[PDB]
């Protein structure tokens, strides 16, 4: 046949399943992608005026402690030694971030030793006991005290969720957000970096195999009857939206979306750092990304007098809006397992597998998407293709 | 013969020359070392109570942009991904360091953009023009202004040199010590790390060759007549003190020394960071090192309740004191080139080469010592050994 496997969607999940089938099972894989480009939401492209690489669907920072995933992705791209660090803008001051000795010194006015800082946080947070916290506000205060909560958590959280924190579940904080040293590495994982030649080159290399065919600007639901007729035996891995597959027969799953406002400025350096969080309510956006600083190794290929920045705004997703984060209201949860059983019937009846961020109504870091694909490959698709 | 080459001193210079002769020319090398251990001033050892690795002759942070040196040293040890960062203690506050947007925000009270910070520094430093500066104090003020100079430079410099900055040459500052971003990586080089198994293992691996013999606790000047008699043709690479070789026939070269006060504390974490500079005159020491933080990857082999710290004090070196930094008074400089011509005569008359930090009255970073040895090997010793 012209293909042994159809993959719907060319994001990291689809690309991983496709590449494994192609290179390990020697199968022909047809990938069907609705957008004009490969790579799903990890896709990046140059800004036309400056040439600076910008992430189209949000800043994407790669990090993992999963060695298998790390070894895998390094077949398709090399990574820079970039370490993500974040600063937090509060009342006209940039604070070291996340919360640790640096922030604590800046915000309480003098140096606290590790042991002194531990003691300080015990005092500040003594007010509410964690077991007795009823909502997000209280749970936070129970961990770090009112001053820290009100300066760095309250308004930021309110902006992201479009909701008063008093009206959010206590279960949404599970650990102490405070470091008792000066380590401001944003991520805790063994491996971290950015693709040396950008995300688009990386994702593209995954699809670059003699056994893989890619059809861009193609909606699965418009071509499916035709494609499966050509080889009825070929299984489908579907990574598009789960509810849309079943025609919203159980109603629409709820998502948060993001609006990005991208400006080219006539300065070489807007904030001297990749990501500045904006913690005060007076700013509509949650944070500003300055993309040249994601790739300092490319400095002499960047304009010296211009820079690209992007402000991020959070709101609930209406029809047509890009789906980014699942909301997971209890209504959403019940709607989900109704769809799960639809999906499982569809797999046994139609050899159609559901995966990925959209296919399973889930937030997945990139290494999680890849891990999950590697697993579906190993525990399902290997059998389904003999 | 029992040896084809004698190397005096087992520091990085000597070890590099020895290893190259041994492995590249297949020569037998005898290394003569006065102390009880290998490795010279880069030597490190475990503290007996905690097991934590401590650098015996000062903190040693490896960094280079010389790829040849980097490739070379990676034959003998692997390096961690440690990146050195320093904090600066001033009036009870830990400042981000070196001077950059972080410090500037903390010290002037609010956030300055790159462009605003540039403007601020232009204003502050406008007082003295750099070309008109007569001493160290003025030259500094001409670059960064009086407030920054007085808080972070003046007393620190005074402690290190044991001298009022007004009484130091303007030539001792050559560039603007200010960063116009939030990057607080202490070093600017391509390659940086710490030896995974510590310095002692690394230096030891360099000497570990079938063609290399090492004699510890052996003073060159006590054994030389005997050793050269065994093979009069064998050249000597001498890395001991230059003036002591020629019996101080031109008087004693001047050095700064360092006193280290090393304490084991009954806490797991004294300052939450490897190096805290102490910028105020009220503290006798220039900085405190907390050595567990040089190797965070060894945390579950470190005591959880104990930690080793070391305070550093600077003063002029008296007889017997370890020589660390050359002083380079003009008296010292003239004394030096008198010795240089003694040395060159000694090479042509005695096949004795002078190299290394002591052999040439010089401060050398480790990658510079290695580079310099690689060069003496390539441009002198190859010929001198055929
Ligand atoms: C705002 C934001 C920011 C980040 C991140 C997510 C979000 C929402 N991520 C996570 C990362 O984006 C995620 O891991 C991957 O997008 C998952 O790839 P998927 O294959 O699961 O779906 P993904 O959404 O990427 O791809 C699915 C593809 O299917 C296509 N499609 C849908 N319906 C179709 C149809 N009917 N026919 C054909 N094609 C169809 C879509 O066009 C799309 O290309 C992240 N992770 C991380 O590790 N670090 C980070 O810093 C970030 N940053
Ligand atoms: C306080 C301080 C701190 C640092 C550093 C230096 C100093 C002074 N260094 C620099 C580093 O220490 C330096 O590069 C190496 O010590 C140079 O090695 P040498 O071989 O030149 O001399 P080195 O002094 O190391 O070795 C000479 C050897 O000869 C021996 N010897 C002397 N006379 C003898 C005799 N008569 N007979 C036999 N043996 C004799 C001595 O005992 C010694 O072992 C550093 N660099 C860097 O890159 N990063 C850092 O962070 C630091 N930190
Ligand atoms: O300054 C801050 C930052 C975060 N939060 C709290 O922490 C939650 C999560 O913070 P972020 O979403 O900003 O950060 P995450 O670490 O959870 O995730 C970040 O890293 C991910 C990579 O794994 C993706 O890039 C993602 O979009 C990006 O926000 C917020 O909703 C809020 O409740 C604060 O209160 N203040
Ligand atoms: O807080 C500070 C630090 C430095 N200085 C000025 O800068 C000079 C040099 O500073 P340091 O000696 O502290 O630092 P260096 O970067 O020059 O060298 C450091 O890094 C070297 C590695 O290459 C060695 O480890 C060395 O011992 C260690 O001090 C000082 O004399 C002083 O004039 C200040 O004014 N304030
Ligand atoms: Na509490
Ligand atoms: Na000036």
């Amino acid at each position: 046949s012209d293909f042994d496997l159809i993959v719907v969607g060319s994001g990291l999940f689809g690309l991983t399943v496709a590449e494994r089938a192609a290179s390990q099972l020697g199968k022909k894989v047809l990938i069907v992608e609705k957008r004009s480009h490969l790579g799903g939401n990890a896709y990046s492209e140059a800004e036309p005026e400056t040439g600076i690489e910008i992430h189209k669907y949000g800043a994407h920072l790669f990090h993992t402690s999963n060695k298998r995933v790390w070894d895998y992705v390094n077949q398709f791209t090399a990574f820079t030694g970039y370490q993500h660090r974040v600063f937090a803008m509060h009342n006209g001051t940039a604070y070291q971030f996340p919360m640790g000795l640096g922030l604590i010194n800046q915000f309480f006015g003098r140096y606290y030793t590790p042991d002194e800082a531990r003691e300080l946080i015990k005092e500040q947070s003594a007010e509410i006991d964690s077991k007795d916290a009823t909502n997000l506000e209280e749970k936070a205060i129970s961990l770090i005290g009112r001053p820290l909560y009100e300066a760095f958590i309250r308004d930021y959280t309110a902006k992201q969720w479009q909701t008063d924190p008093k009206e959010l579940p206590a279960g949404n904080i599970t650990r102490l957000p405070v470091r008792y040293n000066f380590d401001n590495r944003y991520f805790n994982d063994t491996y971290e970096g950015l693709p040396v030649d950008g995300y688009a080159q990386w994702l593209s290399n995954m699809a670059d195999h003699e056994n893989i065919e890619v059809r861009l600007d193609t909606d699965w639901f418009e071509v499916r009857e035709d494609l499966r007729a050509q080889n009825p035996e070929a299984p489908v891995v579907y990574t598009g939206p789960l509810d849309r597959y079943f025609d919203y027969s159980e109603g629409h799953l709820g998502w948060r979306t993001l609006d990005f406002e991208t400006e080219v400025l006539n300065t070489g350096d807007f904030q001297g750092t990749p990501v500045m969080n904006y913690n005060d309510a007076e700013f509509p956006y949650t944070r500003i990304h300055e993309f040249r600083h994601f790739h300092p190794e490319r400095e002499d290929r960047h304009p010296k007098d211009k820079t690209v920045i992007m402000k991020e705004y959070s709101r609930f997703a209406e029809e047509g809006d890009e789906p980014y984060y699942p909301i997971n209201t209890p209504s959403d949860r019940e709607m989900l397992f109704k769809y799960r059983e639809l999906a499982d019937a569809e797999t046994e009846s139609g050899k159609v597998y559901f995966g990925g961020r959209l296919g399973t109504y889930q937030y997945l870091d990139m290494h999680m998407a890849i891990a999950s694909a590697l697993s579906m490959f190993d525990n399902k698709l290997v059998d389904a293709l003999k």
